[PDB]
């Protein structure tokens, strides 16, 4: 079965494996420590740009405002930010970076924007969820340790926010179609959730990789002729220094869509 599958992966991988994923056609659900709480790692930019989307609903000219980007801005992983040193770029330009990117600057920037990370906190909340909780910023969003509770969610609670986010009543429509433009076109996750479906679907996804191995996308997923399927893949092993493993993502899509 689908369980034993997963339950076999999970163990030759020597890790812990969290997968959810929501079929939109009848609201059925595949779970596999769906109720787990693991680190969310650059998943988290999602939520980040989704609340300034949300303030742009009220607010026509704040995704054109425009912020400077100086050297001191700079932490560890920054392609697009780089790039713009000594000049501007717009808070619409800092959401695109940080999603298909995932540029770390433009993270910073979007909490900073926003107050800090208890105003993305805050903006979860708003959307009912319960469980997401963002403490830190990048990059040490990133340490992943076991049992920490800071910077993390559920799988069960990403796929349910993500759906309601990206498909769903949580953003008016010209917003919720930025958000869906922005995942379509992220250029990160090739080898992770979309290597294990069908070439011809069209995937939107966030990836996210830190310490502990742990190893992270959250998709949604347009199959050709049938209505979307929404899937988080969250992966995380026991020592500090572990290889990150986009190969268990594919497989595990792989498992969850089969037949399918
Ligand atoms: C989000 O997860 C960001 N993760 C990191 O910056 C991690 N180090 O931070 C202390 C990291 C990246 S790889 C690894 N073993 N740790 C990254 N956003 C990711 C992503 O997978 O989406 C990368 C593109 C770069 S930074």
């Amino acid at each position: 079965s689908v369980q034993q599958q997963l339950e076999a992966l999970e163990k030759s991988s020597g890790g812990r494996l969290g997968v959810a994923l929501i079929n939109t056609a009848d609201n059925s659900q595949i779970l596999y420590r769906a109720d787990e709480r693991f680190a969310m790692c650059s998943t988290s930019k999602v939520m980040a740009a989704a609340a300034v989307l949300k303030q742009s609903e009220s607010d026509k000219h704040l995704l054109n405002q425009r912020v400077e980007i100086k050297k001191s801005d700079l932490v560890n992983y920054n392609p697009i930010a780089e790039k713009h040193v000594n000049g501007t770029m717009t808070l619409a330009e800092l959401g695109a970076a940080a999603l298909q990117y995932s540029d770390n600057t433009a993270m910073n920037k979007l909490i900073a924007h926003l107050g800090g990370p208890d105003k993305v906190t805050a903006f979860a909340r708003s959307l009912g969820d319960e469980t997401f909780r963002l403490d830190r910023t990048a990059p040490t969003l990133n340490t992943a340790i076991p049992g920490d509770p800071r910077d993390t969610t559920t799988p069960l609670a990403m796929a349910q926010t993500l759906k309601n986010l990206t498909l769903g009543k949580a953003l008016a429509e010209t917003q919720r179609a930025q958000l869906v433009t922005w995942l379509k076109g992220n250029t990160t996750g090739s080898a992770s959730i979309r290597a294990g479906l069908p070439k011809s679907w069209v995937v939107g996804d966030k990836t996210g990789s830190g310490d502990y191995g742990t190893t992270n996308d959250i998709a949604v997923i347009w199959p050709e002729n049938h209505a979307p399927l929404v899937l988080v893949t969250y992966f995380t092993q026991p020592e500090q220094k572990a290889e990150n493993r986009n190969d268990i993502l594919a497989a595990a899509a792989k498992i969850v869509t089969h037949g399918f």
